[PDB]
């Protein structure tokens, strides 16, 4: 089990102004640190964030959170369910800024709400280096859905954060699950896009700065989208993505004759395509959403090696391999002709 921390400095808030937190396992001499950013879609104006309090309010306060959670998949402590990091001091950070971890921006007289994932995130860091991640070797900078994205958008500001507080010995990387989109055309029209843009105004939004450079004011919205900020990267990460994912499939309006059909299949390829120059991938040709705390994320597997083994010969890599390969994308064109996907 993990053990909520809120927050000390109760200035870093969730939408609601209540403190933000982490949950903590620790693992004594090990020196591997996971830090887990939720996902959960966000809101990008008043009237679609009172919504969300209404109804999701666990993903915009604290005030209801549980004492404890129990670490699964890549979470879990138990080397049965996760081959990769069971040793590992574990940190589920709860999503509960609804800004796609990207927020910067406090609660006060002219914002309903606090949109502060980007520093929730900096602030987690920060309380933990007191509670054992000074000794850290590695921190891997994981997360799902919204939080996989928010892997792409923080991973080099954790690593900065570290360098200019002393700490040049700890190597950060990402693993970004099911965060990889595209800004792609819908199939029946009416889209991430314009969403985004209005969220990054709503939250004043932060992105990578190499990326900010390259797009500059007004177009920072493209570095919410998978293959376009992750070349600007800088540290490791290792990309995750159902080529088929549910939420992208959402967003497009999909949910079989032929334009359908042809619209998926190349929705298929455009992913692979976005893929291709990625050196660490694991990308199944499944229709799905999230893997990599779901307890039986063992299960899948792309030319024969599982996510956990994919994950490992990556650890290796950083220190080709024989017979230990780290960028795996299925080339089969149509969702489930991986027969491992999850049913
Ligand atoms: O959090 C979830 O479960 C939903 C997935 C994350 C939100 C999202 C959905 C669709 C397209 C997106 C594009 C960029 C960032 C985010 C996008
Ligand atoms: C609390 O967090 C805010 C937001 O990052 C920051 O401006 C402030 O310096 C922090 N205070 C302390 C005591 O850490």
């Amino acid at each position: 089990d993990l053990r909520l921390h809120l927050l000390l400095n109760t200035s870093v808030t969730c939408n609601d102004g209540s403190p933000a937190g982490y949950y903590l396992k620790e693992s004594r001499g090990s020196r591997r640190w996971l830090l887990f950013l939720e996902g959960g879609w966000y809101c990008f104006n008043r009237e679609n964030c009172d919504s969300r309090y209404d109804t999701m309010r666990r993903l915009m306060s604290s005030r209801d959170w549980p004492r404890t959670r129990t670490g699964t998949g890549i979470l879990s402590s138990q080397p049965e369910e996760n081959p990769y990091w069971w040793n590992a001091n574990m940190v589920f950070i709860p999503y509960c800024s609804s800004d796609v971890w990207s927020g910067a921006s406090s609660k006060s007289e002219k914002n309903e709400y606090a949109f502060m994932g980007a520093l929730i995130i900096q602030e987690v860091v920060r309380e933990l280096l007191g509670r054992g991640l000074s000794g850290a070797k590695v921190l891997l900078l994981a997360g799902s859905s919204a939080g996989g994205t928010g892997v792409l958008l923080n991973v080099d500001r954790v690593a900065e954060q570290l360098e200019k507080l002393g700490y040049p010995a700890i190597q950060v990387r990402g693993l970004a699950d099911s965060g990889w989109f595209l800004d792609n055309k819908q199939y029946r029209h009416t889209a991430p896009t314009e969403a985004i843009r209005r969220g990054i105004r709503y939250w004043n939004g932060v992105v990578p700065e190499r990326c900010r450079r390259q797009f500059q004011e007004g177009e920072e919205w493209n570095c919410f989208f998978g293959y376009k900020v992750y070349p600007t990267l800088r540290s490791p990460v290792f990309v995750v993505q159902w080529l088929f994912d549910e939420a992208q499939l959402t967003v497009d309006n999909v949910h079989v004759q032929e334009g359908l059909r042809l619209y998926i299949q190349n929705l298929g390829r455009e992913l692979r395509h976005t893929l291709k120059d990625v050196p660490a991938s694991f990308a199944p040709a499944c229709l799905s959403h999230e893997i990599i705390i779901r307890s039986h994320w063992t299960d899948v597997q792309v030319k024969g090696t599982s996510l956990p083994r994919a994950l490992h010969c990556w650890d290796r890599s950083l220190h080709p391999l024989k017979g230990c390969p780290v960028h795996l994308v299925d080339s089969c064109p149509w969702p489930h002709c991986n027969p491992s996907c999850p049913t």
